[PDB]
C-alpha cells in the first residue's frame, strides 16, 4: 500500500487524508523528540553513576593492609575507576547518538515545512475557486429561469397586446438573454478556472504523499536502528564491565592466605627464642 | 614459622613482639572497616543509579507511536525498570554482605579483648616482679660491701689494736655478714617468685600468639572471600542487565519498517479514488 493511493476524499472540498497524513509526521516528531529525552536522561544517569564509582575508588582505603591482599583491595579500586570512567564515556556516546537524531529530526522539518506550504496554496486556492464556481453556477441558473420567464411574458401578451406593451417585452426578454450567455461564460470561465487548479492539486497532492511516506520510511528505520544501537551500547557496557571486573577475580587467584602470613612474619619477626631466665647471682662467685 | 615462634624478645623487660602483632590485628581491623566502607558506598550508589533508571522508564514517552516501533520503544522502558530494580536489589545484596563482615569484626574484636586482658596481667606482673627482684639485689649487694667493710676495719686494727677494739669490730663485722645473710635469703625468694611468673609468661604469650594467628587466617581468608564474592556480584549484574536488553532486540528483530506503513494505512486510509472534476452543467439538459 502507498500514501498515494489510499488518502483521497471523494468530497471535493475535503482534505481530510492531507490532513491525517500531516498528522502522523507530527506524531512522528514526537516520537523522536521522547528518544531524544530517554537518551539524554540516560547519559545524565550514566555520568552521575560514573563520576560517583570514580570518587569511591579515589577516596577509598585499604592503607593498613599489605602484600597480596593490599594488591587484589587496589584491583578492586583501580577496577572501579576504569568502570566508572568507562560509563562516562558511555554517556558521551549516548549523547552523540542524541545528536544525530536531533539533526534528522529538524533535517525534516525543514522538508516537510515546504511541502505545506504548497499544499496550503493549492489547497486555499480549490476551495476558493470552487466557491467562486458554484456562486457562477447558481447565478447562471437563475439567469436563465429570468430569461425563460421573459420569454414566457412576451408570448403571452403578443397574442392580444398593444405593440407598445410588446416591444416593451420584446426588448425585455433580449436583455434577460443576454444577460443568461453572459452568465452562462461566466459560468463556464469558473469551471475552466477550478479545473486547471484541481489538476495542479492533484498532483501536488500525490507529490506529497510520496515525499510523506519517504519521510516516515526514514523516520522508522533510523528510530529503529537508533533502539538497536542503544541496546547494543549497553550490552556491550555489561561486556566491559565483566572483562574489568575478571581483571580483580585473576588477582584473587594470586592471593594466597598462607604466602601472606609468611610474608609479615618475616618482615615483622622480633625474635625466635624467648628471654633467658633471671638467675640469683652470688656476689663474690 | 609461626606467631609463636618469631616474635620473641631476648631482653626479659621488653613485650615488642606481642605489641607488633597487636599492631597487626589493628591494621587488620581498619582493613575490614574499609572494605565495609566501600561496599556501603557502592550499595548507595548502586540505588541511587538504579532508582534513577525506573523513573526514567516510568516518565518516558513515546505514546504517538504505534505498531511495532512502539511495542520496541515500550520493550526498551520496560527493560530499563527491570534493570533499575535490579540495582536496587543489588544494592541490598552489598548491605547484606557488608552487615556479615561487621559482625565477623566485631566478634573478632571481643575475643581480641580477652587475650589483651589476660597478657596485661601477667607481662605487668612479670615487670612488677622484676623490678622487685633488682631492688632486692641492689639492697642485698650493698648489705655485702658493708660487710666488706666491716670486715676490712676489722683486719685493720687486729695486728696491733686493743684487745677491746678488735672485740667491737669482730661484732660489727659478724653482724653485718648476718644482714647480707638475711638479704641473701630475700633476693632468692625474689627471683623464686620472679621465675614462677616468666614461667607462666612465656606460656600466656605462646597461646596469644596461636589466637592471634588464628584470628588472622580467619581475617584474611574471610576478605579475600569478600572480594571474591563481591566481583562475582558484579559480574552477574552485568550478565543479567545483558539478557535484559537482549530482550529488547528480540523485540526489534519483529520490527518490520513495511510493516508499520502497511498497519497505518489501513488504519487511517481515507481514500483510493481522488474526487472527479467538476464540469459545467448545462440548465437545459
Amino acid at each position: 500500500l502507498q500514501f498515494k493511493d489510499a488518502f483521497w476524499c471523494r468530497d471535493f472540498t475535503a482534505h481530510t487524508g492531507y490532513e491525517v497524513l500531516l498528522q502522523r509526521l507530527l506524531d512522528g516528531r514526537k516520537m523522536c523528540k521522547d528518544m531524544e529525552e530517554l537518551l539524554r536522561q540516560r547519559a545524565q544517569a550514566e555520568e552521575r553513576y560514573g563520576k560517583e564509582l570514580v570518587q569511591i575508588a579515589r577516596k577509598a582505603g585499604g592503607q593498613t593492609e599489605i602484600n597480596s591482599l593490599r594488591a587484589s583491595f587496589d584491583s578492586l579500586k583501580q577496577q572501579m575507576e576504569n568502570v566508572g570512567s568507562s560509563h562516562i564515556q558511555l554517556a558521551l556516546t549516548l549523547r552523540e547518538e542524541l545528536r544525530s537524531l536531533e539533526e534528522f529530526r529538524e533535517r525534516q522539518k525543514e522538508q516537510r515545512k515546504k511541502y505545506e506550504a504548497v499544499m496550503d496554496r493549492v489547497q486555499k486556492s480549490k476551495l476558493s475557486l470552487y466557491k467562486k464556481a458554484m456562486e457562477s453556477k447558481k447565478t447562471y441558473e437563475q439567469k436563465c429561469r429570468d430569461a425563460d420567464d421573459a420569454e414566457q411574458a412576451f408570448e403571452r401578451i403578443s397574442a392580444n397586446g398593444h405593440q407598445k406593451q410588446v416591444e416593451k417585452s420584446q426588448n425585455k426578454a433580449r436583455q434577460c438573454k443576454d444577460s443568461a450567455t453572459e452568465a452562462e461564460r461566466v459560468y463556464r470561465q469558473s469551471i475552466a478556472q477550478l479545473e486547471k487548479v484541481r489538476a495542479e492539486w492533484e498532483q501536488e497532492h500525490r507529490t506529497t504523499c510520496e515525499a510523506f511516506q519517504l519521510q516516515e520510511f526514514d523516520r522508522l528505520t533510523i528510530l529503529r536502528n537508533a533502539l538497536w544501537v542503544h541496546s547494543n551500547q549497553l550490552s556491550m557496557q555489561c561486556v566491559k564491565d565483566d572483562e574489568l571486573y575478571e581483571e580483580v577475580r585473576l588477582t584473587l587467584e594470586a592471593c594466597s592466605i598462607d604466602a601472606d602470613i609468611d610474608s609479615f612474619i618475616q618482615a615483622k619477626s622480633t625474635g625466635t627464642e624467648p628471654p633467658a631466665p633471671v638467675p640469683y647471682q652470688n656476689y663474690y662467685d
